[PDB]
Formats: C-alpha cells, sequence, structure tokens
C-alpha cells in the first residue's frame, strides 16, 4: 500500500554533480518524488560558435542523474511549458511496461503529467526522450539522462565485500550530427523545427560532427575539471544514449567497472578501457594512487581529441616515485 | 561409431519462428539432418519499393535457426539449383576445421553437397556464405543465419538453477549496402552480376543504407509482431553477421542475457542494452510483466527509427500498477 | 629498495613474434631494462603501392610486445635519433601517474629519455605515443604497441587450474585514414609534416581508408604466415588502439578470452567472435585440433576482405574425420 510509504523530495544538482544521497539504505523503500523541466534552449557546443536547438531535461545537456534504491518507487513530475514548442516524452530504461513510461508521459508545451514506476533491478540506466516519429532526433539533441538504483546494501566488489565511494560523478556524452551546407560548413536555424529534415540527412550518414562530454567542446575542462585527492575512492557513471563509447583514464584504469551498468553481475577488475553500448550506462570504481592531471577520454582518439569527448580530473596529493619516475629526463 | 547412432530428419521453419525442438536432451546424441536449398531472389527491403538481388539460404533473410544439442552431428546437405547464378558455400561458426566447412562446400549452380560436423562447444553461433574472394558481398546479401546448440540439459541461470523459455524466436539483423547514384538514389540491376563493382564501392564506405531485421523494414510488426502473454518466458536469438548491434527491449530488459552467444558461461543479468559483435549470435532471455505494445530494437536509435533496424511484440495479459502507473495524465 | 633488485635487459624481436619469457616467473621481482628507437620512415600499406609516413617504435606497425611479470619494473630508454622530425613520447596504459608516462617522456629528435614504472595489474595493456595536441595522428600512423604483464603464477582458466601456451603470437590491427583527393586517389607527401592538415580531415571522417594486421595488406600470409600444429596451445595477443575490432578465427574457436585483456578476471569460453574495445588489447587462447589454413579475421568482413584485416594460420597435422567430414563432395 503506496500511500503508508514515506515521501522524500529530492532537488536535482547540474551534472557532472550528483544530488546527495546515501549508499546503503538508511529507511525502508520510499516514493522519490523528482520535478524535471523540458527546456529548448540555444546551445553553443565548439570553441568555433556552432549553436544548436538543443532539447534539455532541466537546461542541462546531460540531464541530472537521479539515485534511489532498489524497490523505491520513483514519481517524476514532468513538465513541458509553453515556451516550448514541441512534443516530448520520458523512457526510462529502469523501468517496466509502457515503452518506458513513454506511452504514459506524451506531454504538449503547456502540460505536465506525474509517473510513477517501482525500481525492480539495481544499476545504471539511461533515461531519454521517445516521442512517435521522432526519437533520434530528440535524443541526438540532447534529451537524456540517466538513474542509477542503488542495491538497498551499497556496491560490492568481485567478492561481495563493500565498495564505498568518497565522491561521484556523471557524464554523459553526447552524439551531435549539426547539418553541413555543400562546402561542409554548418548551418543554423532559428527554431528547432526548420532544422528537422536536414537533421535526419545528417543523422542518416551515421557520422557525428561533435561527440562532447556534458554538453561541449571542453566543458569538463579548466575551472570545470573533477577533481580528487590521492586516495580518494570515485564512481564514474557514464551513459551514452545513442552511440558505443570506450572510456579510459589517462594514467589510471578502472578497478572495478560494470560496463554495461547492472549491479547484480561482478565487476571486471583492472580495465585499461571499457565498451558501454549505445543505449546503456555504465559504472567505474578507481581509488587515484598519483596526483596531477588525469584526462578522461573515449578512446577513439579521433573521437576525444578532434571530435570533443575529452575531459580533465585534477588531483592533488603527494607523488609516489615507486609507482612511477623519470630516471633520465628528456636530454641530447 | 556413426552408423549405429539414430538420425533424426528436421523440416526448417522461416525466421522468426524456429523450428520444434527439446530444450532437454531426451535422447543420446544423434545425427540430425537438414537440407537448405540456395535461392537467389529479387527482395523489397523498404517502403520506397528498393529492390536488391539477395543470396539466400531457404528464400529467408536470415536463413533458419537450425537446433541441436552439444555432441549431435549435423549433417546438412546443401543445394544450389541451376536457376542461380552464383557459386555458394557455407561456414558454420559452430564447427572445428576446414573454414568452418567453406572449403569442402563449394558448389557451382546445379551442384549439391553434404557435409557433417560434431557441435562440440554450446552456444548460438553464425553461419553464412563465405566464397573466396567475395565473403563480404555474400553476407552483407542476406547470406547467413544461425544455429543454436544446446547443452545436454538445457540452459542454465548464473547459479545454474535450470531456465525454461516457453517461446523462442529468431532475430537475423541485416546491413544492406545498397548502391546509389551521384545525387544518392538507389541503383537497380538485372542479374547479382551487373552489381558487384558497385557493391564493392559501396560496402567499402562502411555505411549501411538499411539495418534490417528478418529482411524488410518493418518486417515483424503489423500482423507479423512477435507476440507473448504475461507470465511467459522468452528467448530471443539475434544474430548479426557482419557489424556490431546492441539490442535492446523498449519497456523491457533482459533478465539473462549471453551477449556473446556462449552458453558455458553464465549470464549476465538485468541487462538494459548488449552488444552483439559482428560475427556474432547472441540470446536473451526475459520474462513479461505488463502488457502491450513492446519494441525490440538496435540501441542506435538512428539505425533503428531511420535505417529499419526495429521490431514489435504484442503482449497480452494484465496491466500490473504496482510496476508503474501514470499518477497524474498529461494536461494543462 | 630498488637497487638490490636484479636488473635483467631484454632484447625484442619483430612481431607477430614475441621475445623469450617464462609464464610462471622463475625469479622474484626485477627491473626489466627495454630500450626503443624511434622510426619515422616510408611504408607501403596495400598491392596497389600506396605509401604513408608511418611512425614507428623499433621500426615495426605494431610497436614490439613487451613481457613482464606482476609487480616487475619496467625500465624503458626511449630514444628519438635526430634524423627523425617529429617530437615523440610514450604512454602506457598499464602505468600508474603522469598520462601513463606520457608527461615525462616528450623527447624532441636527437634526445633520449628513461622511465620507470611498476607493472601493478596484470594482463595485455596498449601503450601509445601521444604528443600534445597529436595524438590522434601519431596513433594513426602506428605508433602503438603492447605490453603484457603476466601474473607470477602465469594464467588460470575460469576454475583457476593452469593454463599453459606452447607459442605466442602478438597481432597489432591498424587504422589509417590515407588523405585522398576530389576523385578518390590516395594523396603523396614527402614528409610527415606536409601531410598534417589533410590527415586531420581524414581522420574526422572517421572511416579508414585501410585496416590492416601487422602494417600492411596481406602481412600474415604466404611465407608470413603464423604456425603451429595439431595439438598444439597458442596465446594470440591482439591490440587496437583507436577502433574497436571483433576477431574471429575460421574454423576455429576463442577457447579462453579475455576480450578486453586482464588477467584477474575469468576468460569467457567458447567464444566465436569476441571484441576489443579501442584503446585495449585482448588475448585469446586456442588449442588446435584440425590440420589446414585458417583465416584470423576482423569479422566486420568489409574491414576484413576488403579493407585488409585478415591474416592466416598454417596448421599441420592429422585430419580428424570425427570432427568434420565431407559425406558427399560437390556434385551434379
Ligand atoms: O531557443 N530554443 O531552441
Ligand atoms: O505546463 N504545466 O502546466
Ligand atoms: O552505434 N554506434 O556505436
Ligand atoms: O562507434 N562509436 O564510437
Ligand atoms: O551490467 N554489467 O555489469
Ligand atoms: O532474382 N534473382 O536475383
Ligand atoms: O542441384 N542438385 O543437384
Ligand atoms: O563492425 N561494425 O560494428
Ligand atoms: O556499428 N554498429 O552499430
Ligand atoms: O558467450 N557469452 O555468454
Ligand atoms: O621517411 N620518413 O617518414
Ligand atoms: O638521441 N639520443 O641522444
Ligand atoms: O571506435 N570505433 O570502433
Ligand atoms: O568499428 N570498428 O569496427
Ligand atoms: O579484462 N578482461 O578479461
Ligand atoms: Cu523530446
Ligand atoms: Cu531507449
Ligand atoms: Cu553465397
Ligand atoms: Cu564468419
Ligand atoms: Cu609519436
Ligand atoms: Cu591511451
Amino acid at each position: 500500500d503506496i500511500s503508508t510509504l514515506p515521501r522524500v523530495k529530492v532537488d536535482l544538482v547540474k551534472p557532472p554533480f550528483v544530488h546527495a544521497h546515501d549508499q546503503v539504505a538508511k529507511t525502508g523503500p520510499r516514493v522519490v518524488e523528482f520535478t524535471m523541466t523540458i527546456e529548448e534552449k540555444k546551445l553553443v557546443i565548439d570553441r568555433e560558435g556552432t549553436e544548436i536547438h538543443a532539447m534539455t531535461f532541466n537546461g542541462s545537456v546531460p540531464g541530472p542523474l537521479m539515485v534511489v534504491h532498489e524497490n523505491d518507487y520513483v514519481e517524476l513530475r514532468l513538465i513541458n511549458p509553453d515556451t516550448n514548442t514541441l512534443l516530448h516524452n520520458i523512457d526510462f530504461h529502469a523501468a517496466t511496461g509502457a515503452l518506458g513510461g513513454g506511452a504514459l508521459t506524451q506531454v504538449n508545451p503547456g502540460e505536465e503529467t506525474t509517473l510513477r514506476f517501482k525500481a525492480t533491478k539495481p544499476g545504471v540506466f539511461v533515461y531519454h526522450c521517445a516521442p512517435e516519429g521522432m526519437v533520434p532526433w530528440h535524443v541526438t539533441s540532447g534529451m537524456n539522462g540517466a538513474i542509477m538504483v542503488l542495491p538497498r546494501d551499497g556496491l560490492k566488489d568481485e567478492k561481495g565485500q563493500p565498495l564505498t565511494y568518497d565522491k561521484i560523478y556523471y557524464v554523459g556524452e553526447q552524439d551531435f550530427y549539426v547539418p553541413k551546407d555543400e562546402a561542409g560548413n554548418y548551418k543554423k536555424y532559428e527554431t528547432p523545427g526548420e532544422a528537422y529534415e536536414d537533421a535526419v540527412k545528417a543523422m542518416r550518414t551515421l557520422t557525428p560532427t561533435h561527440i562532447v562530454f556534458n554538453g561541449a567542446v571542453g566543458a569538463l575542462t579548466g575551472d570545470h575539471a573533477l577533481t580528487a585527492a590521492v586516495g580518494e575512492r570515485v564512481l564514474v557513471v557514464h551513459s551514452q544514449a545513442n552511440r558505443d563509447t570506450r572510456p579510459h583514464l589517462i594514467g589510471g584504469h578502472g578497478d572495478y567497472v560494470w560496463a554495461t551498468g547492472k549491479f547484480r553481475n561482478p565487476p571486471d577488475l583492472d580495465q585499461e578501457t571499457w565498451l558501454i553500448p549505445g543505449g546503456t550506462a555504465g559504472a567505474a570504481f578507481y581509488t587515484f594512487r598519483q596526483p596531477g592531471v588525469y584526462a578522461y577520454v573515449n578512446h577513439n582518439l579521433i573521437e576525444a581529441f578532434e571530435l570533443g569527448a575529452a575531459g580533465h580530473f585534477k588531483v592533488t596529493g603527494e607523488w609516489n616515485d615507486d609507482l612511477m619516475t623519470s630516471v633520465v629526463k628528456p636530454a641530447s
């Protein structure tokens, strides 16, 4: 009887950060309430000033990570304000039935809806918009995110001992297919609707023009680099709603990796690089052992360094010469 | 001594259906006899009426699923009637030696041959045509299928308890590379041979023009949708002979997945999406919990919704509001 | 205290062969010393005489396999002679910190450097050049290889019993992106530097013009085919520094496969085809059961047979009719 269950309202935060939560559940099952507002907005995605009409959950690409526990109920109030122009909905890969909620959440501009589903399977899962007949257009315009459903007793290693993370980040990787004129310059449009048929042609090439973390080339760099300290245990959740990716931490590893993101399976150990299939979220756990700059990339290095799929960690602490040292610095 | 073993003749059925078989073996090892006839035929693959010269085992794309048990012998009579124009053969990934039977099964039009091999490894495996110097052309013209080699005691879960399916379907996913003129219209040819050099150029782009389940855009929809009932246990065998795919059941999961299809390994649990590498067959087990329409797709959603890699299940039975419910229907 | 550890100098050999080593460690931890010389050289990559300016470790594509044990120290003297024109460095995916050694090994022509790192994780790992701002160009010009870090007690199967290989081969798979003029003919340049901007455009298509094993179309064929005998246990290490691949032994299997190459995980059994993500090394163990020619391919068969990703084994010994036999040879 759902009426006798506690409700808890969560306010979401912008990626790559994640809302506050407990790893090990401190309560019985709850109805966890979330609200998201759909925003269609102009987004500048590269250093050249290329602009697209992005379609977002809550103003960000990706949409925010939602965190619950196994056998909680998720109740999502989804709002499409009348400032938008398109019909939208939501499909949770975590949910069972009705096209993941897609059949039940069709909202025109000016409408809202509330969906509830039981989180029966633990893991990280993609969610994404999926309106009838324009599914890939919405998804590849940025309308996707992820939800993590923790087991009620937290994460476990391959022997079933606890794994406790100190920090968690969410990296959403996005393939864009910006239409091009005859010479190869990116086209500009006043509304999303204008772009529709050129978008379809661009997608059909199967060749993205940009592949980015957190909505833009260089988004997870500089002042916006992810941070950690030597000794910290970090969980990186990574999603790709449409296309395969292969994350790699340059200078590090994935100590424990759920590459297809489902926590009832044991993790793969000591990964250099792992494959997250399109339409999947994965998760990797690493303990930092050396300070400095690390690059986190899609290890198709063209996709990383030319198309944009690269971010940085900056890690503080003490250098360990046992692990690595320059014996003779570069010299004639 | 093979002469003292029982023989059993099996008549194959059209995909997505699968010939009758026992999961748990009710006999000792047998020689299982199959016959296939090669058909070169014109196939219409999309709603626009695009036509290719398909090369088929038994008239279908994919070829039919063959089902045996571990340590049976498979004896295949392969017929190439003199109405065809090309040399063909067969390579079973399930078999050991002679290029999977390819070296021993070269048949010109008007010839036949009988191959026998022992099924030593349990799993689902691709089979495909592979004639010297035109391997990808034959395969990507539809000349592939799969064979399932069940363990003699049926399938097991990750703890080794029995898994029994109530229904089984075979989804063959096919990448086509239809040649195009300068403007981008699909070309037409009178014979397969005419197309050869344009086919090679089309393949080399590595960009398929269509990606389809069961031989055509929309083949597993409408009257041809796959069916099940709430509570039923369904095994979907999925093959791709040439290119990677990432299946996903929209509104469902892969409860138990052998993504690379080999049953001595434990299955991955609770998958949202899984990667089947090109040249592989995989298998996914799901128990339906909600009625309605489900879409089964390649979750590169461009490949699904624009290029054709999407089918439907229609599931009958009772709606469970505990799992999912609309709390507030879409409204102003 | 590293000064009290034995040192051992290893001389590397050309791929596909691998330097001599012990599977089970016969000594305690050592400092293993290697030397590599960077060579920029003109390479002919196909039968048409297409030429590129390759960038190599030790003169080969791939660079040589290095073999150590878990918790050895690797000490690499890296030399960039003043006959080269570019700045180079090295990133080991096996190492921890400083961008895998990349931050510490930047050498202009005429410089050398010595790096030491501790091999803390067992597996096969990619190494590759990664200079600031031209990472994919160097990697996709051939500047990559792999290192294997054996567990001190050798390899184990999925039950933890020993697996001992009789032979080991290293297959490096390389994606090239040779620039093309308007009509589609490959361009030629006098220096590597000349090619830079055309290279970037070619890479951005994400479409390789060639995909080869060991540096050229047909390199592992004819007199250069890999060899084995029926009954032998063979380990094939396969790396791809930039793009996904899906190896398959035609006529065989991967009996034990570490597709993402990390030996603390149990192997997948009985694989037909397996996925090695870009930026990864994997390893497959097979025991030959039939003599003859086997083709080892990337099972995107366009990539294999049209673009070059195919090699051969030639296996000697006795034919086993129990496993496979022609019952009726091809006939009218
Ligand atoms: O500015 N909204 O697409
Ligand atoms: O747009 N909410 O009524
Ligand atoms: O679906 N492309 O990885
Ligand atoms: O194909 N996805 O990198
Ligand atoms: O679901 N992969 O851990
Ligand atoms: O009509 N046969 O290709
Ligand atoms: O074509 N059969 O003899
Ligand atoms: O081989 N293409 O997935
Ligand atoms: O690359 N296959 O979707
Ligand atoms: O072979 N994969 O279960
Ligand atoms: O000939 N050296 O690029
Ligand atoms: O190039 N070595 O000094
Ligand atoms: O990154 N391409 O497989
Ligand atoms: O996408 N690599 O075959
Ligand atoms: O790391 N894969 O065995
Ligand atoms: Cu939308
Ligand atoms: Cu989806
Ligand atoms: Cu054929
Ligand atoms: Cu094959
Ligand atoms: Cu270099
Ligand atoms: Cu790397």
